[PDB]
């Protein structure tokens, strides 16, 4: 296992913002 | 677990993502 | 597992750097 | 698990990568 499983959860979590982030680099570059 | 297995897919596809979309910054900025 | 834990931990951990190196990009950025 | 140790071990990999990448683009942005 539960503890891995939650980790991983968490882990997915951080790509989420990570994209968010990347998002609004794109739009800052004009892309 | 399956869900384990799921989510490490997930993670590792998230990833291939997020590498791409670095890569076709970097390619962007290179121009 | 104690190396299942010990990656998770490491992994975790390079996210929240990625993500704080792209938090500064943006910052840089947006000035 | 050994296959969940594996697929750590390459989503690792790929973390590397990125930081990486992020190092080409901080040096592309003069940052």
């Amino acid at each position: 296992m539960k503890q891995i499983e939650d980790k991983l959860e968490e882990i997915l979590s951080k790509l989420y913002h990570i994209s968010n982030e990347l998002a609004r680099i794109k739009k800052l570059l004009g892309e």
